[PDB]
This record gives C-alpha cells, sequence and structure tokens, in this order.
DNA sequence: GGTAGATCCTGAC
DNA sequence: TCAGGACTAC
C-alpha cells in the first residue's frame, strides 16, 4: 500500500481497535519484529496495554498504547484485519494481536516484507525507523523551499530524491513518476539541474498527486502505450534501480 | 558524510 | 531471473 491507502487503514483501523485491551500477541514469522530484536520481549511488553490511538507518519502507522508506541510498515503487501480469535486464520498471517473481548487485530503479507518496532510512547520519534523520516507531503513542513535545499545538494537523479524518506515522507514510485510526468520531468534529470521554477512545479504537482489520491494513471505500469497528453509511446526503464515510467516527448 | 550496494521473499516470468 | 522500501561499507 502506498501513503494514501495506509492513510485509509489509519481511518478505517482505529474505531475497530481503540480501547480494546491486549491479552496476547502471537507470531508466526519473526523477522517481521525488529525491535526489541526478541520477539518474545515485542509480544510480553504489549500484554496488558490498552489501544489508545492511531497516527501515520509517512507511510508507517503509529499504534498508541498505555506505555508504548507500536510503529508498523506494511511495504508492498502487508495488510490489517480485524476479526473472530473464533475462526480460522487467512493464509500468510504473520502476527497477531489478540484483544480482551475475543477479537483479534491480524497482519498478513505474502512477501514478509512488513516490520514492526515497538518503543515506549516517549522515545519512537527518536528511533529507527521514524528518526530522520522527512516532513509529511501534505504538510507546510514540506515546502519548495526545502525541496530546493535538497536537490542542489546532491548528485542524484530527481527520482533518487523524491524516493528519499529524509527528503518526504513516504512518497512512493508511482506517485514519483507521475508526479515527474505532471510536472514535464525526466526521472533521471540530475536533481541539481532543476531550476527553481522546475522545483515549485514539481513539489505542486507532488502535493497534488498525492494530495487527490488521499481522497487515472499518465504513465505508471503504461510503457508501450500511447501517452494520454500526446500519444507518444509511454518508454520504461531503471532509475535509482525503480522500474521507471516516462513520457520522452513531455517530459525534459 | 554522501552515496551506491546489499538485503529480504516469493509470485509472476 | 528479479522487483520492491527503508544497515553497511565504498
Ligand atoms: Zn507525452
Amino acid at each position: 500500500p502506498q501513503l494514501p491507502e495506509v492513510e485509509t487503514i489509519r481511518r478505517t483501523l482505529l474505531p475497530l481497535i481503540v480501547g480494546k485491551t491486549i491479552e496476547d500477541v502471537r507470531i508466526f514469522w519473526p523477522n517481521i519484529i525488529r525491535h526489541p530484536r526478541d520477539s518474545e520481549a515485542f509480544a510480553a511488553r504489549m500484554i496488558g496495554q490498552t489501544v489508545r490511538g492511531l497516527e501515520r507518519r509517512g507511510k508507517f502507522l503509529k499504534f498508541l498504547l498505555d506505555r508504548d508506541a507500536l510503529i508498523s510498515h506494511l511495504r508492498m503487501e502487508g495488510r490489517y484485519a480485524v476479526a473472530s480469535a473464533l475462526e480460522p486464520l487467512e493464509p500468510h498471517t504473520h502476527v497477531v494481536f489478540c484483544f480482551t473481548d475475543g477479537s483479534e487485530l491480524r497482519y498478513r503479507d505474502v512477501r514478509k516484507f512488513g516490520t514492526m518496532h515497538v518503543y515506549a510512547k516517549e522515545e519512537a520519534d527518536r528511533r529507527p525507523p521514524l528518526a530522520e523520516l522527512g516532513p509529511e507531503p501534505l504538510s507546510p513542513a514540506f515546502s519548495p523551499a526545502v525541496l530546493a535545499e535538497r536537490a542542489v545538494k546532491t548528485k542524484r537523479s530527481v527520482k533518487a530524491l523524491l524516493l528519499d524518506c529524509t527528503v518526504v515522507a513516504g512518497f512512493g514510485n508511482i506517485y514519483v513518476d507521475e508526479s515527474l510526468f505532471r510536472a514535464g520531468i525526466l526521472p533521471g534529470r540530475p536533481a541539481a539541474s532543476l531550476s527553481s521554477k522546475e522545483i515549485e512545479r514539481l513539489h505542486e504537482e507532488m502535493v497534488a498527486t498525492i494530495g487527490e489520491a488521499v481522497m487515472h494513471l499518465y504513465v505508471y505500469g503504461r510503457q508501450g502505450n500511447p501517452c494520454k497528453r500526446c500519444g507518444t509511446p509511454i518508454e520504461k526503464t531503471v532509475v535509482a534501480g525503480r522500474g521507471t515510467h516516462y513520457c520522452p516527448r513531455c517530459q525534459r
């Protein structure tokens, strides 16, 4: 899931778990647990805590309990569901939080790429994976000025810059390619080669593209098909190690 | 320090 | 054979 989907999860999951008290935590793929490194310590500390809130930072979910916060990233295919402890688990369920009311919060992930970190609330923001996280793309903290500062200071491509979590929080591949197309900028351009006008325009399209989503694709996954704006075949290459889609006519 | 590289894991080739 | 987000060593 991408940022907009993660926000939808935050909104819809919260009422389904708020005020419930953890009675058990069951872990079927320990690699997912990143802190405490010992999955048994992870499970033990959460027991007896009540869910008080659920926040999002970038593509991370932050479950707020009594003492601790649980920081969760779903990566490509992770998913949460709330269901009865009386029913069989779905395939690829790797972590389960059991509540005193007989319901469960279940984490599934076919690829097993997702991560979980637990810390005392007051420490969560200054430890990985939240430490160093850039500003929310939809917040005043993410400004053309901030983007300009990072752009001028690097030798990397503009695509690499946008993919960097320290630059802006949770801006995914699909939105990078769509934003660059909408801003008329080739993904392979050196970030420092962008004019102030290009930076401004890119910031604007980033906010609009992801803003629209949180509430129709031009290039992403459209290789070999005609550009919706000029009819030129969309091309796909690799930029910053990622599948990268662009129109060689609309983007410069 | 900035930056590439390595890394996980398995469905779809 | 390999893409895909967010500690190590060049
Ligand atoms: Zn075009």
